[PDB]
Formats: structure tokens, sequence, C-alpha cells
């Protein structure tokens, strides 16, 4: 499946999707992702809608 990533940046805000197989490999893929843009901080998922969610 894929869910919906929402970048909750302070300094920067977006919304990314990722094909993952699982939730533990999306925790990494996106978290792999908001690393390229410098988001890291606490993290939430979803699973009501396949939306995940991270906030700086």
């Amino acid at each position: 499946m894929t869910y919906k990533l929402i970048l909750n940046g302070k300094t920067l805000k977006g919304e990314t999707t990722t094909e993952a197989v699982d939730a533990a490999t999306a925790e990494k893929v996106f978290k792999q992702y908001a690393n390229d843009n410098g988001v890291d901080g606490e993290w939430t998922y979803d699973d009501a809608t396949k939306t995940f969610t991270v906030t700086e």
C-alpha cells in the first residue's frame, strides 16, 4: 500500500506519499525523506486513513 506523509516542520511544511509493505519500513522510509529537508522530532501514524505525519 502507500501512506501519505504530512510534514509539519516549523521551518518547512509539506507532504508526500511513499510505497511501503509495512509500517515499520514506512517509519524509516519517510524518516529518510524528512532528513533530506531537516525535519527530525516526533513521529505519528494515522492507521485510520493510511496517512503518516511528523512534527519537528
